[PDB]
C-alpha cells in the first residue's frame, strides 16, 4: 500500500553533509576509500572566509564535507554581507554539533520542485524550522528543518533543469578519476530514544507513508510518492541479552543522529573488493564475515537468484543476501567511519523489481539478523 | 660554536602528537600519504575511555593521532581512576585548542634521561609548567612544559634499556607495512610574532644553544648538545611587498604554533615519487615546483655533489637544493596538511658532515630564498 501521500513534490537525495573539525583530512580519507572524486569545493581559495566545503561524488552519489574557520576571518561579516557559501552554516552550531557528536551526518539533502514551499508547507504541518529559506544567486533555494537529534531535512530546488553557487568545480589535476562502482543513496538511517514520536513528526510534515516490510531494535521506514527517498528509523530494544547497538550508538552520539548511509553499487562485488583493498591503506574496514554455515545457508535461500559461482564471490566478500516477496537485496557493513562507535556505511546492491527498478526492492535485510543468528549457531555445532 | 649548555641530558625526537577532532581520519590520512604504518593504539577497544590516540611509525618516526571522547563515557572518573593513557589530556583543553588552532601539533616530544627533573629543572629556569610529572606503569614518566602558543614541549623518560603504558601493539591484520623511506623527524619549527622573547623563553629553560647559520622573516634555530634536537623558531618581517607567510600562519592559526615538521628520508627521490603518486587519490600535495631556470642553476651550485641525472631527478619531483659550508639538503615542502594555511611538512635528505652525520648538516634551506627569487625572475626573462 502506497497512499501517495507527499504534502509536496520531492524527487530524489541530493546529497549528504558531514560536519567535520577538518574537512580536508576527512574528505581525501573518504575519496580513497570508497572510490569518490574531488568535484567541487568552497573554501578560502573561492573567497569564503566562513567554512571549508569540500564535494566528493560518485556517480548520483555527492558527499559534502565542511568544517570552520577560524571565526576572526569573518568577525566583520553579518549575513547580508556573507562570503559562506552555505548561509545556514554557523560556527558555533557546528563546532557544538561536532564536540556533542564527533564526526557525523548534520544534513540530509533532498531535491524537491520548490524549497521554500517545501519549507512551509513542512512547518504548517509541524516540523521545526531550522534555516529558512535563501535564495542563492537566483538560481537555487535552500532550507532546512529539524529532521532527528541534530540533523536536518535540507530541502533543495534549482530553477535550471553547478552544485551550489560559489563552489567552483575542482581542477582536473587534484580531481582524480577514481571510481569503485557506487552511483547513488539508496536510504539514511536515524538512530533515536522512541521511535513512535519520531515517526509521527516526520512523517507528520512531510506526508512520507510507510513502506511495507517483508534484535535490539524496533524499525520503521517512511518514504515519498515513489519510494526513493527512503528514511528508515531505528529506536533500541532494552533488556535483551547482547546490549541494543541503537542504545550503544545514542550513548556514544550524545542522542539521536544519524545511523547509517546505504551506497547503491551498480557492481557491489567490484566495490567490496576495491574497498577492501584499501582498508588497511587509508580506507574502510569492514564488519566480521558471517560463517560459512551462512553461505552453505545460501543456496536453499537464493540459489534461484544467484549461482554456485555468484554465492561463493559474496562468500569471498563476506556479502550478506536478504530476500523480500519482490526482490532481494545484497549488502555488507563498514565498521563506524570515525573514532566514535556511531555512524557507518552500508553498500547495497538489489535485484529484481523491474518495471527502471522500483525503491527498497528485496527490503533492508531484516531477515538477516535471524539468518545470521542461526549461521552462527550452525558454525559453533 | 657549541657551548653545550643543555640544563638535562637530551635524547632524541621521542614523538609528535596531533590534536585532532576525528583520530581515525586523520590518522589514515595520514598513513596513506606519507607511507606509515599502523604501531599501536589507545581507545575504546584498549579500555581508555577518555581519548582516542592512534600511532602511525615509519622508521623512527613517531605521528600521534589524538580526539576526545564524549566526556560522558567518563564521567565518573577522577585523576586517581583515570582510564586515558595520556594523563595530561584534559576533554577541555583538546576541544579549546582545536576550535581556536584547527588540527595541528600539541606536544613535541623529545626522549631525556629523567623526565621529573627534566620538568623540575626546566621550571626552575624559567619553564611554565603545563602537565606534572606522572609515572606510569612504574615504566615512563612523561611531564610537559609550555614551548610556544599551545604547544607542549612534552618530556618522556623510560626505565627500560612499548610507546607508552595503556597503549596496544596493533594487530597484523590492520598494519599495513607502508614505507616510502621516512625515517625520522629532523626539525619542528614554530610560528611567534616576536623572535626574541621566544627564544630567550625556551633556550633560558632548556640550555638549547643558538645553531650557527650559514624571505618575510626573521628565524633563529635552537638546538641540544648534539645537536640532534633541532627547533627553529620564525617571526614575520612587516611592511613587505609579498604578505609574510609568518603573518598569515599567526592570523589563521589564532597565533603562535607549529609551523612545519620536517621528516628525514633516506631516499628522498623514492619517497616523493610515492607521495607525488598519491596527492589526488587521498595523500598530501606539494607547492608548486621552482621553474627550471632554479634546475639549470643547480649545476653551479651542486654540480660537484649531484650528477646530471640527479639533478633532473631533483627537477622531475620539484626537490629544492641548499649548501651549507659542511653539506647540502634536499628539500621539498607540502601544501597544508588542513584546512588552514598553517602547518606543513618538510621532506629533507642531508649529505654530507659525515663522522655518524652530523646534526643540521647543510642547513635549513634558506638560501633558498634567493635562489627561488632568482630562478623565478630568469625564467620570466
Ligand atoms: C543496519 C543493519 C540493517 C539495516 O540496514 C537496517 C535498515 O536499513 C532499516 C531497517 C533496520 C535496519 O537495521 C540490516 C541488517 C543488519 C544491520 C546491522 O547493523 N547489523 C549489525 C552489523 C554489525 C554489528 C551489529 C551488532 C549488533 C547488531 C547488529 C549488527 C546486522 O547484523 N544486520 C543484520
Ligand atoms: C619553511 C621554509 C624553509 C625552512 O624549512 C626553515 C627552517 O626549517 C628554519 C629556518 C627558517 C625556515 O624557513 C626554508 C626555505 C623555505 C621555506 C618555505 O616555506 N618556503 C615557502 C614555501 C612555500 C610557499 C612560500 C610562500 C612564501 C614564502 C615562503 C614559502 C620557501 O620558499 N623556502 C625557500
Ligand atoms: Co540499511
Ligand atoms: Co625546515
Amino acid at each position: 500500500k502506497n497512499p501517495k501521500s507527499d504534502k509536496f513534490k520531492v524527487k530524489r537525495f541530493h546529497h549528504i553533509e558531514f560536519w567535520c573539525g577538518d574537512a580536508t583530512n576527512v574528505a581525501r580519507r573518504f575519496s580513497w576509500g570508497l572510490g569518490m572524486r574531488f568535484s567541487a569545493k568552497s573554501d578560502l581559495s573561492t573567497g569564503n572566509m566562513v567554512h571549508a566545503s569540500y564535494l566528493l561524488t560518485s556517480g548520483d552519489l555527492r558527499f559534502l564535507f565542511t568544517a570552520p574557520y577560524s571565526p576572526s576571518l569573518s568577525a566583520g561579516e553579518i549575513k547580508p554581507t556573507t562570503t559562506a557559501s552555505i548561509p545556514s552554516f554557523d560556527h558555533g552550531s557546528c563546532r557544538s554539533f561536532f564536540s556533542s557528536h564527533g564526526l557525523g551526518v548534520r544534513a540530509v539533502a533532498i531535491e524537491v520542485e520548490d524549497a521554500e514551499s517545501a519549507f512551509s508547507i513542512s512547518v504548517a504541518n509541524g516540523a521545526i524550522p531550522s534555516s529558512p529559506p535563501i535564495v542563492l544567486n537566483e538560481a537555487v533555494t535552500i532550507a532546512e528543518v529539524k529532521l532527528y537529534g541534530d540533523v536536518v531535512l535540507r530541502y533543495v530546488s534549482y530553477k535550471a533543469e553547478e552544485f551550489l553557487p560559489g563552489f567552483e568545480r575542482v581542477e582536473d589535476a587534484s580531481s582524480f578519476p577514481l571510481d569503485y562502482g557506487i552511483r547513488r543513496l539508496d536510504h539514511a538511517v536515524g538512530n533515536v530514544p522512541e521511535l513512535g514520536p519520531a515517526l509521527t513528526y516526520v512523517a507528520g510534515f512531510t506526508g512520507f507513508h510507510q513502506f511495507a516490510e517483508f534484535s535490539g531494535l524496533n524499525s520503521a521506514v517512511l518514504a515519498s510518492n515513489d519510494e526513493m527517498v527512503l528514511l528508515p528509523i531505528n529506536e533500541p530494544v532494552h533488556g535483551t541479552k547482547r546490549k541494543s547497538q541503537i542504545q550503544t550508538y545514542l550513548e556514544h552520539n550524545e542522542g539521536a543522529g544519524l545511523q547509517h548511509l546505504a551506497l547503491m553499487s551498480e557492481d557491489i562485488f567490484r566495490t567490496l573488493r576495491e574497498m577492501r583493498k584499501r582498508s588497511s591503506i587509508g580506507g574502510f574496514d569492514f564488519m566480521p564475515s558471517p560463517p560459512p554455515t551462512y553461505y552453505q545457508n545460501l543456496k536453499k535461500r537464493v540459489g534461484d537468484v544467484l549461482s554456485d559461482d555468484q554465492i561463493k564471490e559474496c562468500e569471498e566478500l563476506g556479502i550478506l543476501v536478504d530476500r523480500d516477496d519482490q526482490g532481494t537485496l545484497l549488502q555488507i557493513f563498514t565498521k563506524p567511519l570515525g573514532d566514535r562507535p556511531t555512524i557507518f556505511i552500508e553498500i547495497i546492491q538489489r535485484v529484481g523489481c523491474m518495471m527502471y527498478q522500483s525503491g527498497g526492492c528485496g527490503g533492508f535485510g531484516k531477515g538477516n539478523f535471524s539468518e545470521l543468528f542461526k549461521s552462527i549457531e550452525e558454525y559453533e555445532k
